[PDB]
């Protein structure tokens, strides 16, 4: 990510970056470090001129192998398409189901509306199966916790929302604001720089904001001098 | 292949089989052979109920892996198809220029046709890479020589044939008699049977047509008794 400032000192840079940080970076997901590490692994499980020498054969050797990576990219990507369509039709079906029960309920008693909740609880089943099977595709069971779907589902039947901005929300991983409190940790949050966080910013200066199991790294650059003309 | 004989000796019957291999089977070609022998090496090179259960856990492993030779069969079939196309458009502008050049040698002389040979010569070298990439995706070079090209050639341009029959000896792989004298050898086979080959064909007898790197097991079995009855 871009972003401009000013004429701040080190530890405000990296405060405005922490907080731009949750509304705009992609939320973490160690399953997929998980995935690559389980890939890279299989090497260290198997095992100067002269060695440059056989390492450049064997990258050579490699190049020609069987690229194993994209077919099984693919079948995934195939195997997400059709669960995400799964999904859109189980979603489809059970916002129905919540209009007939909606519809229902109007001729029981007239100017009381019914509790979302209990139609959260009646609907929930339904989709219940594909929305787990996304998740367990998509690797965001984690942060989607079953309470978080039923208050979620009632919000949308309060605010009557199409079943599409019901889907979204679940389609890909977002802002890290969207999930529960707890997801999030301010808290654990340092700074290293070799520079005086005191000091202001200047050309050329990196810096790095550390937390659980990940890291920033902020690069600061100074604006070229714009020269403009009349033509 | 499967056929009908009646109360023969065993080397009757063989000869009979040996003589209808040669119109009947497809050619016999060493390259697959050898492309299988060196899928199957890597096994090599890489390496009771205790070993029955560890074997069976490899293979059921093993069912969970990547599945390299779909994949890899797919893009040969692919790259097949591209060169049989491109070989297809090739033979048909050689056949343009074959159609323009009897119509320019028309003018040159009533009543006096060109003799094809030097028609090919001319010609063969528009087709000659495609037909030789073809091949080389075939596995097929070894069989065709430019010689035999060259006579096809003149051969189709004396019975004015089309390009698709021209495009067909070379597509896929045939007869044995379609190709050369000196591809076949009628000296080299034998018969291996357990019982006397004096004696005449009976229920359940075996036997083998041997011959160089290859060999015919044929099993004789008897017509079941057929009985028919009118309703
Ligand atoms: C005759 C009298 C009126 C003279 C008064 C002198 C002031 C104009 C000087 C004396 C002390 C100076 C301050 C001493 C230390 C600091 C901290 C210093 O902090 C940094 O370098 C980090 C922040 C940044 O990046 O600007 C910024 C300048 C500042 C406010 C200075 C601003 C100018 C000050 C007030
Ligand atoms: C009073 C006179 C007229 C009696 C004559 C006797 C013949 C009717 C017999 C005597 C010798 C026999 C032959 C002796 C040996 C052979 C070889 C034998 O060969 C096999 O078993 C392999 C071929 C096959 O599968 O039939 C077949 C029967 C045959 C021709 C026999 C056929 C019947 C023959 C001519």
């Amino acid at each position: 990510r871009f972003y401009s400032l000013g004429h701040l000192s080190i530890q405000r840079a990296a405060l405005v970056v922490l907080e731009n940080y949750y509304k705009d970076f992609t939320i973490y997901n160690p399953n997929l470090l998980t995935a690559s590490k389980f890939r890279a692994a299989k090497h260290m499980a198997g095992l100067t001129g002269q060695s440059r020498a056989m390492i450049a054969a064997a990258a050579r050797r490699r190049d020609s192998s069987h690229n194993e990576l994209y077919y099984e990219e693919a079948e995934h990507e195939r195997r997400v398409k059709k669960r995400k369509a799964r999904l859109v039709v189980a979603v489809e079906e059970a916002f129905i189901h919540i209009q007939r029960l909606q519809a229902e309920e109007q001729q029981k008693a007239p100017g009381e509306v019914m509790d979302p909740r209990e139609a959260a609880q009646a609907i929930f089943p339904s989709m219940a199966r594909a929305l787990q099977k996304y998740l367990r595709i998509t690797r965001q069971q984690n942060y989607h916790s079953m309470e978080s779907i039923l208050q979620h589902l009632a919000f949308c039947i309060t605010n009557g929302m199409t079943p599409k901005a019901f889907l979204e929300r679940y389609l890909s991983a977002g802002p890290t604001l969207q999930y529960d409190k707890d997801r999030w940790l301010s808290t654990q949050w340092r700074l290293v720089s070799d520079e005086a966080v005191t000091n202001g910013l200047r050309d050329g200066i990196v810096f790095v904001l550390k937390c659980l199991d990940f890291s920033l790294v902020v690069n600061v650059k100074k604006i070229p001098f714009i020269i403009l003309s009349e033509e």
